[PDB]
């Protein structure tokens, strides 16, 4: 691949962004030259995962049929299981997909009852909701594809929605993040795919140039749903859920690595640095309240250590023309005995689908 | 790659059409067929690309460009405005910069440059020109000179591809399915043809031309106006090639009754001998390209490939002419227009062709290629 070289850049305390990147020329054997094979390489220690729930099967096919063969994929369906069951359905269209490929893939539904066992019997209650069960989401699939990602030695793990038309497009995101990691220079990494976003990429560098001083905008990528990033990372970030996930992911770094403090906390961190790396990719977006994701993704930005008092006029007076709701926020999972965790997990849940990983 | 294995097919005489066969996943080193990605890679580099053009939208061409498999050589033949503005000219200026920046081997000339038209005549092949001696305006005639320049450079494969694709992506699978079909070939006689409410009457009617002889109806044939289309050097050179919306399903009726059966084999005893094989993939990506009155001149055009068919039965033919005519495309009386049809390029000296050709033309254009 070839993509246009990282040239221009901002740093934020620990934090740097680089600008958006372009996608020069997709198979290869002022412009980076990734070749194909050291992308095939990063490939297989990437996790895929999908948080997916009631999705067309004809999509989820085509999406599935799409990922490299190298890349391992971790499916965590919260689809509804009865009248009719979907979970059902999907462990079909599952069997059969690895029947004809072989493809190496877990698949478990958000709901399994030994897996909310795993979680509390570990200390690690955040993804709970009021039944004992883990809370329906999108930021809890993806924190349970997430430890499924480490219980299976992943070193990388990108995100790819399910509803997609385009398998093709699929098939670029995870190799533009291989890509946005074979650029990068250190272990905390984050890729995000580029193609209401405005208003929020807004708002998110404005978050910035009120105390930098100077209006930016580096930041383009703030509703990113395709993204991933290195195991290091992912496994020290808190995360959000809902329309807030993408969004959050960046206040919150910046919010704790924008200035050098508790730096004894995340030494490693602070000393290599968070990379995040902005690539435009070379296929459209389509897929298939957006007053919600809206005011979701706004309303992670008004409540911030590091909001102005300033920046949350506006975003208020934006909104109405009665504060945002605080975004729900879940702790990171690094610190949960990954291994106990997945032996409770293998040992109780009725979904766990296993083929060849 | 993996697809579904070619299990299904039907045969007329020398012909023998392939079920169509379904990519069932794409990247792939490792009932299903095992394309190994390493197999395909080293078929590209013998796979000229060629994309006709005419005023596509700079952008499209950019993405379609940047999706083509660096190894596979980019034939282009605009038939692009020369003035008003001169748009070859933002093409040249695209290719360029196209080119500083991934060093893509590729060729592009403009269909009207006399260079090119000195070229035909004084090799003979006047098929191509219309009175004034120039290179007559069509995607027919545009396929044709890729497919000398093809030849020109050494190409073994060629491979078709539009301009004007939405997805880069399906650009990119293209190629590798146009590989997958040849690499499962046994002829080297092979056409690939892909697939994804007109090219279901072409298909109806181009099965039904056989089914007329075989006096069993099929639906083998699904494929009848697939622009995406790939085949070898060795049967693109010996097909007559019609031009506008009459080309893909054209070649069809022409390889049907050429070599549906068995006679004159000595004209073509190589051909008889090793068969010629089509196969038809069904894409993983869907068809998403950039109006409606082309829509029904594509349908009074493919009709019309086999309506004038020497295989075509009266049958066949009034059931045109009515379904046609019930569409309101075609007059009460009148029978549809027969197809434009240059031949073979087989007999024209590829050699003293292209010198012709790149001693002369002032629009051809060269980077590594």
């Amino acid at each position: 691949m070839l993509l246009e070289a990282p040239v221009y850049k901002e740093i934020f305390g620990a934090v740097t962004i680089h600008e958006v990147q372009k996608v020069i020329k997709m198979d290869t054997e002022t412009i980076s030259n990734i070749p194909r094979e050291k992308i095939y390489d990063l490939l297989g220690k990437m996790a895929v995962i999908v948080p997916m729930k009631n999705e067309k099967l004809h999509l989820v096919d085509g999406v599935l049929k799409a990922i490299p063969h190298k890349c391992p994929i971790i499916i965590v369906s919260n689809s509804k299981r009865e009248g009719p069951n979907r979970y059902k359905l999907e462990v079909d269209l599952i069997r059969h997909f690895y029947n004809l490929t072989h493809s190496k893939i877990i698949m478990i539904h958000q709901k399994d009852p030994g897996l909310a066992k795993a979680f509390k019997e570990v200390g690690y209650t955040d993804i709970l909701d009021e039944n004992g069960m883990i809370r329906s989401g999108k930021g809890e699939g993806m924190l349970v594809g997430l430890l499924l990602a480490k219980a299976i030695g992943a070193e990388y793990v990108g995100f790819v929605d399910a509803d997609n038309y385009i398998p093709g497009a699929v098939n670029e995101y995870v190799k533009d993040y291989a890509a946005g990691f074979l650029m990068s220079e250190s272990e905390y990494t984050m890729v995000r795919l580029h193609w209401v976003s405005e208003i929020t990429n807004h708002y998110l560098n404005l978050l910035v140039s009120e105390h930098t001083a100077f209006e930016t905008t580096i930041m383009v990528t703030g509703n990113a749903g395709e993204h991933a990033m290195t195991m290091k990372l992912a496994e020290i970030l808190p995360f959000s859920t809902g329309y807030s996930i993408e969004p959050y992911e960046i206040v919150y770094i910046l919010e704790r690595f924008g200035k050098w403090e508790n730096v004894e906390e995340f030494k490693d961190v602070f000393d290599q640095g968070i990379e995040i790396f902005q690539i435009e990719t070379l296929n459209p977006h389509f897929h298939e309240h957006v007053k919600e994701m809206l005011l979701l993704s706004l309303a992670t930005i008004y409540h911030s250590k590091l909001a102005t008092d300033n920046l949350r006029k506006r975003i208020l007076k934006d909104l109405r023309d009665e504060e945002p709701p605080k975004p729900l926020v879940m702790r990171p999972i690094k610190e949960i005995p990954i291994k106990e965790w997945m032996d409770i997990v293998e040992g109780n849940s009725e979904t766990l689908l296993r083929f060849e990983l």
